């Protein structure tokens, strides 16, 4: 009857409290995710427990067999009863869970250190001089891979053919490069995470252009889930409560640093 | 067997063409959501009529009566197999019917006749002389009317208090009377409508400030339908393969009158 919530340690969505050695269960955390959960639990009157999600993955399928990761593994499994983290509603995912409609919308986007004289996709895709690029892996890069819009396309194949490689492991590597190659890497990646950083010291970074794309993260339950009505539910009113909104603006701006 | 799919007649998303009476049928009609309704039938497989909504009303219920009226009333009153619409995805109709993930997201936003010494909300409740309205019902409304936001809030009191009435019945009216009240009014409406009366002749409107708030229009099946998951499904592929971007801009731009 405890529902067992699984997410993901993703500043600001779900953090480690600083003194969380000293806390007990979901005291240990906080952020954006943490209170959703709160919120959701409130308007759907259950009881729950955070867990983070074992392997830290969000959710993917392994062509080969075909076994489901991260937090959508974790629904599929059984061992989780719902997720509630920067999970994208994709195709792929909505086939096998349950999603609630999208608790925050973001989309592709630049990260330039501040400085630099890029001010949009167009401007980026026009020079090689400031090289820009992606994660090496995810949805992003499959963006500019596959788009058919000219601008979108020049990236690509420059991003692909670029030496040495524009492609960064992990997301705190591609704000690190923005951050040391003095102005000469720009990054693409979630307007969220973008607008974020902006709000982190050194302050350093900035967010141009408009959103080249559009996708939403959403609450995840089993397929045929009690719990998923509700959820979605409450999911709508928050929304209407101006609540989301308070809550992006409070993990991004009240408690942005810069 | 054809699947009756409800719609309303709102530019760009469903217009009659003009010369609609050498036309027949689903080619009578032309826009976004004719594209999108075509788009969801290929993927899903079927067969499908057009039919505007009766009362050419979304969807709302009758506080006295409880009755649904608009094209949520088709589907909750079991007339349409499904509805293909600007249509906003909320709480109330969410109870009472099924929607898609969303296949455009919006915000309130602001529209001004060019030249209107006003930049944001924060502006438009800093004074008077610009007098600022929105429909005189339904989402656009109701956010004001409910928000806990101060600057917001007093938008609210000032437009509810407003003589002589700042609230109009029709888009149309509003986009009128920002058209033609030399810069003393501002309409305040759905981010998709500002930007494309923006690429429309005069061309003498902007969309400016940021959204107030975030929504999606959905596409919404009678809950329990048959078709609500494959509906959905088709949704989140047409997203991926960047169809309904290509989509919006085509409406939206690619037919734009003002450059
Ligand atoms: O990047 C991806 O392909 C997926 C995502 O992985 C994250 C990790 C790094 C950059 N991107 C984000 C994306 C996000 O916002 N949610 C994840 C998800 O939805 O699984
Ligand atoms: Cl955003
Ligand atoms: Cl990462
Ligand atoms: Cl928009
Ligand atoms: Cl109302």
């Amino acid at each position: 009857k405890t529902v067992v919530v699984t997410t993901i340690l993703e500043s600001p969505y779900v953090m480690m409290k600083k003194n969380h050695e000293m806390l007990e269960g979901n005291e240990r955390y906080e952020g954006y995710c943490v209170d959703l959960a709160a919120e959701i639990a409130k308007h759907c009157g259950f009881k729950y427990k955070l867990t983070i999600v074992g392997d830290g993955k969000y959710g993917a399928r392994d062509a080969d067999t075909k076994i489901w990761n991260g937090m959508v593994g974790e629904l599929v499994y059984g061992k989780a009863d719902i997720a509630i983290a920067p999970l994208t509603i994709t195709l792929v995912r909505e086939e096998v869970i349950d999603f609630s409609k999208p608790f925050m919308s973001l989309g592709i986007s630049i990260m330039i250190k501040k400085g630099t004289p890029i001010e949009s996709a167009e401007d980026l895709s026009k020079q090689t001089e400031i090289a820009y690029g992606t994660l090496d892996s995810g949805s992003t890069k499959e963006f500019f891979r596959r788009s058919k819009i000219a601008v979108f396309d020049k990236m690509w194949t420059y991003m692909r053919s670029a030496e040495p490689s524009v492609f960064v492991r992990t997301t705190a590597e591609g704000v690190a490069r923005v951050r040391k190659s003095k102005g000469k890497y720009a990054y693409l990646l979630e307007s969220t995470m973008n607008e974020y950083i902006e709000q982190r010291k050194p302050c350093d970074t900035m967010k141009v252009g408009g959103n080249l794309d559009s996708k939403g993260y959403g609450i995840a339950t089993p397929k045929g889930s009690s719990l998923g009505n509700a959820v979605n539910l409450a999911v709508l009113k928050l929304n209407e409560q101006g609540l989301l909104d308070k809550l992006k603006n409070k993990w991004w701006y009240d408690k942005g640093e810069c």
